């Protein structure tokens, strides 16, 4: 039983998601155990690639990670907890390495940050760092991932846009602007507005424009539900509804640009799980 054989490796991954994403841990913990542990392994790989760049600015770390993935792709499993847990997942489900490579390519681009010029640019980037994650997970969630790659990529995009909209102030502080040059021009936002406590009128317009796009993408992605394995629906919809709720938080705090993380209460998460359970009955 490979989940017993590699139980410490899966425990290693579980602890990583538990400590880093209370939201995705709560949402995905509703999966049957082996599928949930498989998600945690994938989370671990993602979290490691991202922390390397965003926290550590360690391009040499990200190179090592790329070399391990190339080996893994060849069939030579790196002797490393995350890679050993991933080998079990790849043994058990029709996982594919392509979106894992896409994630590293997106991370590497963040290592030399440029503001997107267009929404097209921003949309390609959201694929590499977020839509790819949907593709990593699909084989855990549906009998044929190819059937629903489009809506899966949309949910990853909706989430990444939500992350962007949540973190405008902290990002700018760090030297990053994800909002598009074209949007800033269209809505008459000056980058100076990005360091204030509450969004000015122009930035609220832009914020809401992008939030509407995210909200549309969430809704569009929900088209995949009928092809999602029944026992996986509550967990996946939970992840979506919990993440989407952060848009309403920023609105309720009157478009605060800072301190928007960890603002969805446990109470509100529980409410959302029940909403999700009601919502799914309509499939
Ligand atoms: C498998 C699964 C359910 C989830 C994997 C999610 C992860 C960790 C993906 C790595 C890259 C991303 C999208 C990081 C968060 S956006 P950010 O880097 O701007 O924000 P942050 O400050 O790191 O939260
Ligand atoms: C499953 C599927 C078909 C589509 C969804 C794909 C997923 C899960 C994309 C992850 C995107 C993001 C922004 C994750 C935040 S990771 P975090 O741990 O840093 O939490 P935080 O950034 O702090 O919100
Ligand atoms: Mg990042
Ligand atoms: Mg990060
Ligand atoms: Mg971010």
């Amino acid at each position: 039983d490979p989940f017993q054989e590699y139980q410490k490796d899966f425990a290693y991954c579980e602890s990583i998601i538990k400590k880093n994403s209370k939201s995705f841990y709560l949402a995905f913990s509703q999966l049957p155990k082996r599928k949930a542990q498989s998600v945690y392994a994938v989370y671990a790989f993602c979290r490691r690639a991202d922390d390397l760049i965003d926290r550590d600015n360690n391009q040499a770390g990200l190179r090592q990670l790329e070399r391990q993935l190339l080996d893994f792709n060849e069939g030579k499993v790196p002797n490393d907890p995350v890679w050993r847990a991933l080998s079990v997942v790849f043994d058990n489900f029709p996982m594919v390495t392509a979106p894992f490579f896409d994630m590293l390519t997106g991370q590497r681009k963040d290592a030399d940050f440029k503001q997107p010029e267009t929404r097209k640019d921003l949309e390609e980037y959201c694929y590499y760092v977020a839509g790819s994650v949907g593709l990593m997970l699909l084989p855990l969630l549906t009998e044929r991932p190819a059937d629903i790659v489009v809506p899966a990529k949309k949910l990853g995009e909706a989430m990444q846009l939500t992350n962007i909209l949540r973190d405008v102030g902290e990002d700018y502080q760090m030297g990053r602007i994800y909002l598009t040059k074209e949007d800033m021009t269209r809505f008459g936002v000056a980058t100076t507005m990005l360091k204030e406590k509450q969004a000015q009128t122009q930035l609220v317009a832009l914020w809401e424009s992008l939030a509407k796009q995210a909200e549309n993408l969430y809704e569009e992605s929900f088209e995949m539900f009928p092809l999602i394995t029944e026992d996986c629906r509550q967990a996946l919809a939970s992840a979506a509804f919990i993440y989407r709720e952060q848009l309403n938080i920023v609105r309720k705090q009157h478009y605060s640009l800072f301190d928007n993380k960890n603002k969805v209460s446990h109470y509100r998460k529980v409410q959302l799980l029940k909403e999700v359970k009601s919502y799914l009955k309509s499939y």
